[PDB]
């Protein structure tokens, strides 16, 4: 049995349902990756701040969590091939004219809270996706700085009250599951059921069903 980690908060990529349960891209990727590899699965929710810890010290076997693959993280796991084609980063704000060189929102240990560390903009970062959003909202901060496919819904759902601002920035290698280090062999696994759903189309058709028709695909 593979135990499958995820945060459970990061819609679409995963999110808990209100049954309790792990939903989202990621559950379903997951599942059907776990299929192909002769695998059984439990899906184990777990903070995105502690999320690679805990794959190391053995709470889980496998982070499907929307991580982008970067060599920075490679320094302590390692990563499948990409899941998901690499994705914008982008601003929302609740006004055109934000200072995107304010106060910007990121979330903790992501390639965009990085990102924003460099900048001359001031972080803050935040333990969760919703989190950044609400600081946004409330005026805590200028912008908030994230993924472009997390931001997209949001800003469709906000009723104009949050808008993209400013231009898309590339970060990171794609998304891609975080394994062990010493797991080299489920790893492989991995790798051959991702080739082998990138090889028959069934990979590119559930990312445009949770991602839209125009997402990036392979
Ligand atoms: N893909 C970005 C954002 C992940 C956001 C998780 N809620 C990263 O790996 O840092
Ligand atoms: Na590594």
């Amino acid at each position: 049995t593979v135990r499958m980690g995820t945060e459970g908060a990061y819609p679409p990529y995963n999110f808990i349902n209100d049954a309790g349960e792990v939903d989202g891209f990621e559950r379903e990727l997951g599942d059907e990756l776990c299929k192909r590899a002769g695998l059984t699965c439990e899906w184990v929710k777990n903070d995105w701040d502690s999320i690679i810890p805990n794959l190391v010290s053995g709470n889980y076997d496998t982070i499907i969590a929307g991580m982008s693959i970067t060599d920075e993280r490679d320094e302590v796991i390692d990563f499948t091939q990409n899941y998901i084609p690499p994705t914008a980063s982008s601003y929302v704000a609740t006004s055109d004219g934000a200072d995107l060189s304010g106060i910007v929102a990121a979330q903790t240990a992501t390639i965009q809270a990085g990102y924003i560390a460099e900048s001359g903009a001031t972080l803050v970062e935040f333990a969760t996706p919703e989190e950044t959003i609400a600081a946004v909202r409330n005026g805590e901060a200028d912008a908030v700085f994230a993924d472009r496919d997390y931001l997209v819904p949001i800003v469709a759902e906000s009723g104009g009250e949050l808008m993209f601002v400013g231009d898309d920035v590339p970060l990171g290698g794609g998304v891609g599951m975080g394994l062990r280090e010493s797991d080299g062999e489920l790893r492989g696994k991995f790798d051959a059921a991702i080739t082998s759903m990138k090889e028959d189309g069934t990979l590119n058709t559930m990312i445009k069903k949770w991602f839209g028709e125009d997402a990036a695909v392979y």
